[PDB]
């Protein structure tokens, strides 16, 4: 076992191995506190996240287990992965805190889009990396569900990683509460992200769920006959069909000046009918990315056992299962 040292950083206390030095808080939220640190063993700057109230309830306990299982499974250049996971606890009884460690990512796409106006070549590279990580994630039967600029970490090399796998980036089927949305919800988010990088403006800055939908339908037009035929909720259908019908706009006109290849990709990404959205694997082959697309270098993920998501367990079982995952963690080769 390693040796730990203790310090209070912004109200929260931190107990971590000596190997992690010069802890410096980077931001907080409902997820937990994150500190930047220097890792003496590897020589790398790392981010250390302390989970907040990881076993407060069954929801929190399952969530803590899900995140650890999820992060332990991601080994991909464009997805946040685990360098280390630890707890100061020596036994299961005293297990109450979980610490996650990954390569420090200095910025996100919000501090890059609002602070600049991306050139078409930088858009190609950034979006290509997103789709490359999304192919890997989707190959594991995982849906991100919450893709947005602040969930895409970027460093100075413009290397990008997905993390955390009104919402201006949410697919309309979710705005409408369709219970069977598929992985193409993530593609819709990518489309909204790409559009923002090209124009510097939020594509759909809705103020609520209703306003969000009107903004979407203003651009992509109201659902056609084939799409309405797939809506079971009578309420949702009645609403939709009762709106002042609107036509699909010419994307080449909305995104005037942009690269015609980028516009064609947006049209295939921002399709209302989810059965017809381009998939991540298909987008990677789109001509827009011809400069970066390497089919032998866009790998898929090993199988991911999600059977736990339907289990109804007590807090101590979720806690014990999490402890099992901390103890059994094997770091990645240096
Ligand atoms: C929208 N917000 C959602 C929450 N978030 C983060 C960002 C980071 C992070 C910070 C810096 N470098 C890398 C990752 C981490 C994190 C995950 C595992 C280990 C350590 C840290 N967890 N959550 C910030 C963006
Ligand atoms: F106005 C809209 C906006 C989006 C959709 C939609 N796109 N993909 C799936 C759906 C959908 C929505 C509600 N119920 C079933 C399916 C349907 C109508």
């Amino acid at each position: 076992r390693p040796t730990f040292y203790r310090q209070e950083l912004n109200k929260t206390i931190w107990e971590v191995p000596e190997r992690y030095q010069n802890l410096s808080p980077v931001g907080s939220g409902a997820y937990g506190s994150v500190c930047a640190a220097f890792d003496t063993k590897t020589g790398l700057r790392v981010a250390v996240k302390k989970l907040s109230r990881p076993f407060q309830s069954i929801i929190h306990a399952k969530r803590t287990y899900r995140e650890l299982r999820l992060l332990k499974h991601m080994k991909h250049e464009n997805v946040i992965g685990l360098l280390d996971v630890f707890t100061p606890a020596r036994s299961l009884e005293e297990f109450n805190d979980v610490y996650l460690v990954t390569h420090l990512m200095g910025a996100d796409l919000n501090n890059i889009v609002k602070c600049q106006k991306l050139t078409d070549d930088h858009v190609q590279f950034l979006i290509y990396q997103i789709l490359r990580g999304l192919k890997y994630i989707h190959s594991a039967d995982i849906i991100h569900r919450d893709l947005k600029p602040s969930n895409l970490a970027v460093n100075e090399d413009c290397e990008l990683k997905i993390l955390d796998f009104t919402r201006w980036y949410r697919a309309p089927e979710i705005m409408l509460n369709w219970m069977h949305y598929n992985q193409t919800v993530d593609i819709w988010s990518v489309g909204c992200i790409m559009a923002e990088l090209l124009t510097g403006r939020t594509l759909f800055p809705g103020t609520d769920h209703i306003d969000q939908l009107k903004l979407i339908l203003r651009l992509v037009g109201t659902p056609g006959a084939e799409l309405l035929k797939k809506i079971s909720s009578e309420s949702a259908r009645n609403y939709i069909q009762s709106l002042t019908q609107m036509p699909k706009m010419n994307f080449a006109n909305v995104f005037i000046g942009a690269n015609p290849l980028a516009v064609d990709l947006l049209e295939k990404m921002l399709v209302l009918d989810s059965d017809k959205r381009i998939t991540a694997a298909q987008a990677l082959a789109h001509a827009y990315f011809a400069q970066y697309h390497d089919p032998d270098d866009e790998p898929v993920a090993d199988p991911y056992d999600q059977s736990f998501e339907s289990r109804d367990l007590l807090i101590d079982e979720w806690k014990s299962l999490t402890y099992d995952e901390v103890i059994s963690f094997v770091p990645p080769p240096l």
